[PDB]
């Protein structure tokens, strides 16, 4: 008469990050680990830089296999790991850790997860050119993976505030570590932005513009800096549609949302810990 | 809605720390009952000994978990690292329940007060009685001090001259000078003290391993004679749900209780330490078999 699946035998996935209890990845991993029959649950935890380092320590003692890592623990994190993958070492962000035999190596998937996601939407940027918002860990995980995967030229733009030396570091680790060509501009350098957007084949945002506190507002200067065949990307997928996408969709534009890359992010983190492939067709059909 | 998994970022977690544990049907108890009520809580179970104990008490305290359940090896050991203690967790010296307020932990013990409330629901009412009962170890200590503290009158205790005897000795000291029972100890082997115990007690119970694998059929009763049919026999064991004990007892005419009720009930005390809502008991123990 049990209808619990959660036993003694049950293992805990975590996700540590603050504020985070309205995230939808505990739904997509234990729906998941349901489908495949996999005795684990996901669960999340607030928590911030005062209980990081007590957490981490704690999940070693309790033998965890994994947990994510969210907002404001990504840049941190390394600290308190064994190993970083060679994209975590990189990006100098980690979103994904992963328990071998006590050994702690921490892991990126937000930048796989974008590329992937622009890929299975039929978007091809290999070897073309991209204009990116942003300097955070979503935009340094994605330009670096751009890079990797052979994006051929990465336009970065950015405010200048304490993110813009990290994007000063992510332009020198791209032109030194891989054939991708980067530069970075000031956002408020509105004809550089129009010259780098009319010669790119794809217009990122990867800064919280657009999403609450945010939400209806752009960094777009002008709609006239879109033409119809420019594919328009944001990070942000709540709202469904940032006012650049609703922009872009206005001027013609084929645009894409970030619930791709919430998905393919959560489907690699997935495989890290189970060495199964995550049903993404299923969790996507249920949840995004 | 495509969605059926309860479990959400907004599922709050409660622990159990012990080791060996995987095997515990205490997750199953709680996560029947919170769903059954709709709280969004979930119980898991943690491979926690001596060595990871301290770790995982100040991670748990940062992960702001409102509370857990400690088993062996570390129910004697837990208080070090907590912030508060119940006067029975305090006088008992284990904790097998704690709870989180605004980052303070109160440690209780709720293994006594089950047994005693199993005692009172089956219709048994043992205050200002006497109690004879075998053991010393966790089980039997807690429900010695608990039944003192709750007005048992007389504690008689016997035990093996093992390891355990001199804890035995202890909780004598500590009934007899924190309380007005009246306590005493003596050797399982005095056969004639025991007969008389017995026969001056209202209830008669085994908190030993013996009746339970690696003793199924074994009993430290020395003779049926021993027992009359106005006694209550109990044991702590309920796997058998009849010890070889229970199964004398009947036979002279004893009303007999299992440890089944003990369960149930430490489970619901601890449920509304965490939860502030009464656990439905009679459900749980129809959804255990
Ligand atoms: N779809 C997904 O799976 C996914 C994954 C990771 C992050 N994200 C989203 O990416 C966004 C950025 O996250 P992050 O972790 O990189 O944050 P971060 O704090 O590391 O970086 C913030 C970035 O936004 C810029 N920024 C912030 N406010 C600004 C403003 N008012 N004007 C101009 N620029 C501003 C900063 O300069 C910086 O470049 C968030 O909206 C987050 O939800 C989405
Ligand atoms: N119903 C419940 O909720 C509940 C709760 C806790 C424990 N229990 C049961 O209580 C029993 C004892 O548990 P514990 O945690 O107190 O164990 P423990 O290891 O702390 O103590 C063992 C006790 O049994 C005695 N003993 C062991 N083998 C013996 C033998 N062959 N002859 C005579 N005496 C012997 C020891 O002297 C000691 O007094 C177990 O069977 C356990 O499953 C039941
Ligand atoms: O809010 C969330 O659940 C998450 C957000 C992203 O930062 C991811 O990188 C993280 O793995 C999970
Ligand atoms: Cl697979
Ligand atoms: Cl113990």
């Amino acid at each position: 008469k049990i209808t619990e699946r959660i036993t003694g035998h049950t293992e805990l996935i975590g996700l540590i990050a603050t504020p985070i209890r309205h995230s939808l990845s505990p739904t997509m991993h234990n729906e998941a680990f349901a489908k495949l029959g996999l005795d684990y649950v996901y669960l999340a935890f607030e928590v911030g830089d005062k209980e990081l380092k007590d957490v981490v320590q704690g999940f070693r003692a309790m033998n965890l296999r994994g947990w994510n890592v969210s907002m404001p623990n990504k840049t941190n994190i390394h600290k308190y790991l064994d190993k970083l993958s060679p994209a975590a070492e990189l990006v100098g962000a980690v979103n994904t850790v992963v328990n071998d035999d006590g050994v702690l190596t921490g892991h990126i998937t937000d930048g796989t997860g974008y590329m992937r996601a622009l890929k299975e939407a039929g978007h091809d940027i290999i070897g073309k050119k991209m204009t990116i918002c942003g300097a955070g860990g979503a935009a340094t995980a994605i330009c670096i993976q751009a890079a990797l995967d052979g994006v051929k030229e990465i336009s970065i733009f950015n405010r200048k505030d304490d993110f813009y030396a990290n994007a000063e570091k992510t332009v020198e680790k791209i032109n030194s570590k891989t054939d991708c060509k980067a530069q970075l501009f000031d956002i408020e350098d509105h004809e550089q932005l129009r010259k780098e957007i009319a010669e790119s084949v794809i217009f990122t945002n990867a800064t919280g513009v657009g999403m609450k506190p945010f939400e209806g507002e752009t960094l777009l200067p002008s709609a006239d800096m879109l033409r119809p065949e420019l594919i328009v990307s944001d990070v942000v997928y709540k709202p469904t549609k940032t006012r650049l996408l609703e922009i872009a969709e206005e001027q013609g534009c084929q645009t894409l949302n970030g619930l791709g890359m919430m998905l393919w992010q959560g489907a690699k983190a997935f495989e890290i810990w189970t060495h199964k492939e995550m049903p993404v067709d299923y969790i996507k059909e249920i949840l995004f």
